[PDB]
């Protein structure tokens, strides 16, 4: 074999080689000394060669690499750099590098679906108000009453002095999270600073488990403005039991569009810091982590009780069990609602499809083992049984500190 | 730099520092990461050497005793003038606790301390092998009331073959390759089956026939020795409210006893060093019987269960598995053997991180391993950070025999 890493099927005796991971810039966590894989957080002349490297990779997407057209844009970038700092992407060049910010991304499974995304260009966007409409816009589009639609905004780019576009929430739709006065967390847990902030910037709070954030957006040096959005915008989707007759009786319910607001989208040294992003939900994010994490919703003990389980010991297989029938609940309730979904079996099965696709495409696919292993069920899935090789392409996703 | 590790569910963050003390490489580099992979002179040893010594006095707090120096002297005169040296029995008892507390892949490693050393590196023939082997078994089995237990035998030598057990556990059940491509049994096993018989063992035809163990003698062809059926415990698989389940005629050993791997101690080898503890249900209920490489026995029970089989949305892999988890804790709990389930498990792990935390400054774990197959997110485990590394010393894999 090659000086490439060599990457396993334990499933099938399968073996292929990583050759595209040599076409990485940006290091990771990892040293020869120790593995630091499973950590959740891991320009003048330096633009100029992203910049290069990015319309290298452009033109060979439209196979006109080394053509007169090619070598005229190269020039136009150093010139338009030369003489302002910075550069600026044709409306072709920035739906292709989206594309493949999403094609790039080793935590997703979704990634069979990468070239079918909707790119909504917003770099005319000039005020919050503005980035409202444009959010509305993506909202609508994306859900498209239940047959949901992969899309992303684009916002003006990071510019040198000038402040940043910004959207404060960390997704378009979040359930507020009230701190209480004997220190539990009405709602959702994961959602009490921006909760806070948002009271902080004159939001009036409510008071229940499943209350719907409004927006934060901030356009360049300005303070954040607010705005609710119309509830009959964000689609929701009450949660029942295909058998169990009581689990309706429990009230709960999960959004339609997951919607991710708070990341970077980096092509070719220029930085989009608000350029949110939805797809559609694997089941287990919400069964699973939204409704049973301990730091979450934390559902598990209240359905094992109404299931009758013995709760008071953990051989009886309570946890996983209840966990079960909440995955279940899901899968049920947005098939019913008529609301895109996708199991946890069918979105690893339709990952591997993507891996081979990648395998002949590009030599490779960064891929996140520890993410895009679904958190329940595990070694059910294919994905389990695959090595993967974790690296950094660019275009990429990043995150960014928060704007406060 | 010093790893900030975190745990997401509680927010607290540690740093590790134990890290530091890492002098072998393992597969990643800045470039890529490869964690998900399961597999990868006299002065060097001498370094080995005096560094492990050096770890074990400190731990009898005589570092730097006379008794301290003086073993120093005695190993480097011996490796000046052999190119080896050899161990004290205490030093392996030591060494082999530390190789256990040290492996990254092990969630039961808060049972560290409590480890049964036999020594058997006064060993000379195949035979005397299986003598040793057959008392390991008897010991660590203890009628169901399981004993982790390790035996050493002799380390490798410059001038000769290894000592090698060929199985890579001490119990196997056979895998019969059909003409048909299908395998009965254990499809794990198919080439160890293969190799038993082709050095002459008459097999079964059964899904749980026990294999014979290959026992091999420095330089020697290997030899076959049918484990006295009596000293193997199993585990007859029943469900605790479905009937149907015991008709699968399904069972499992209750001795998991790993023979293929080497221990280093010190720069020392033991190709030969068969350790045991007891079993994570998940492993026989989730891996064993559900891989689809394996019994893979999923199906049948869904269809048992008259469960929907035509659709992964109705769940039935994750329900099945579930039944069958559960059936293997029933079923031990039933027989009074040993088990732990994989909540349990990960619970005493996480107190096992925050004993060597105060301990060591850190604990080297794989992620990818140390969460379950089924309901990782639902243990604590899947929300800690965790740095992989290699400390000597440690078990390792190492090529088969034939
Ligand atoms: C088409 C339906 C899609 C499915 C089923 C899907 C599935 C997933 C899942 C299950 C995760 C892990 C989420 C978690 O653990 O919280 C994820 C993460 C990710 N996905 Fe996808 N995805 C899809 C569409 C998209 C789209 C359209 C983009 C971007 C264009 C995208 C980019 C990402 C990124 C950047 C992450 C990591 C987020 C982070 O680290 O916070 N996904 N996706
Ligand atoms: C006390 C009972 C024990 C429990 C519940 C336990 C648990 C486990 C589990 C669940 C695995 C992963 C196995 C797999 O996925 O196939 C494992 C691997 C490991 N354990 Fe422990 N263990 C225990 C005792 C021991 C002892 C006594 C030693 C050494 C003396 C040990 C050393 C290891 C090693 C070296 C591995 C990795 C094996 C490999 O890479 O093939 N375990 N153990
Ligand atoms: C700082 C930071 C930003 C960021 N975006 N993500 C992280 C990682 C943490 C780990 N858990 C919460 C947070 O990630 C949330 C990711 C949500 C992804 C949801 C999504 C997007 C698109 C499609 C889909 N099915 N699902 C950290
Ligand atoms: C070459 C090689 C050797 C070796 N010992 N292990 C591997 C890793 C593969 C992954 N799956 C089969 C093999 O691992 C077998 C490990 C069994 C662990 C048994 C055990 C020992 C002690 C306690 C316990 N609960 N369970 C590969
Ligand atoms: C510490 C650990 O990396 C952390 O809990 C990870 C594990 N795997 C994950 N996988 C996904 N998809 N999403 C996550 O948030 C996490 N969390
Ligand atoms: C490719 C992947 O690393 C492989 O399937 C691993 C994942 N985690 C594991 N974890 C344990 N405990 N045992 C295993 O055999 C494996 N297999
Ligand atoms: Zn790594």
């Amino acid at each position: 074999g090659p000086k490439f890493p060599r990457v396993k099927n334990w499933e099938l005796g399968s073996i292929t080689y990583d050759t595209l991971c040599a076409q990485s810039q940006q290091d990771g966590p990892c040293t020869p000394r120790r593995c630091l894989g499973s950590l959740v957080l891991p320009p003048a002349e330096q633009l100029l060669s992203q910049a290069r490297d990015f319309i290298n990779q452009y033109y060979s997407s439209i196979k006109r690499s080394g053509s007169q057209a090619h070598e005229e844009r190269l020039q136009e970038v150093e010139a338009e750099v030369a003489s302002t700092g910075t550069y600026h992407l044709r409306e072709s060049e920035l739906v292709f590098g989206a594309k493949q910010a999403w094609r790039n991304a080793p935590r997703c499974v979704g990634r069979i679906q990468w070239g079918k995304l909707q790119v909504f260009d917003a770099r005319d966007c000039s005020s919050a108000q503005e980035m409202f409409t444009y959010i509305c816009n993506h909202i609508k589009y994306a859900t498209n009453r239940g047959n949901l639609r992969s899309a992303i905004t684009v916002f003006p780019q990071r510019a040198p002095g000038r402040g940043d576009f910004r959207i404060w929430n960390s997704q378009l739709v979040r359930y507020a999270g009230y701190r209480q006065q004997d220190g539990s967390v009405r709602g959702d847990p994961a959602n009490v600073e921006i909760t806070e902030l948002c009271i902080q910037h004159g939001w009036t709070p409510g008071n229940g488990r499943f209350d719907v954030l409004p927006l934060l957006l901030q356009a360049p040096d300005e303070a954040p403005e607010l705005f609710v959005l119309p509830p009959e915008l964000v689609l929701e989707v009450p949660l029942e039991h295909p058998t169990l007759e009581w689990f309706a009786a429990l009230g709960l319910r999960w959004y339609a569009l997951p919607a991710v607001s708070n990341m970077l989208l980096e092509i070719g040294g220029l930085e989009f810091s608000a350029a949110p992003f939805s797809g559609w939900y694997m089941s287990t994010e919400i069964g699973t982590r939204n409704l049973c994490d301990p730091h979450r919703y934390n559902i598990l003990e209240d359905v094992a009780v109404c299931m009758d389980l013995d709760t008071r010991t953990t051989s009886s297989l309570w946890k996983d069990k209840a966990a079960v029938e909440i995955n279940l609940a899901v899968l049920h309730s947005f098939q019913l609602a008529k609301v895109t979904i996708v199991d946890h079996h069918a979105a690893t099965v339709s990952f591997m499809k993507h891996l081979d696709n990648e395998q002949k495409a590009r030599g490779g696919c960064p891929a996140d083992w520890a993410w895009i292993v679904p958190p329940i069920s595990g070694s059910l899935t294919p994905v389990f049984h695959q090595e993967m090789v974790n690296y950094i392409l660019s275009p990429a996703f990043r995150y960014q500190p928060d704007p406060w």
